């Protein structure tokens, strides 16, 4: 999946598209991130 992210960035367009599968999956992996100490 981050190889086909790869593939899109570095891919020569001259503009960014959308990509909702992008803004969907890196929100996903982001929100995957005395006893106390």
């Amino acid at each position: 999946l981050i190889l086909l992210f790869s593939r899109t960035a570095l891919t020569e367009k001259c503009k960014l598209e959308e990509d909702f599968l992008y803004m969907a999956y890196a929100d996903i992996m982001a929100k995957s991130c005395v006893k106390s100490f």
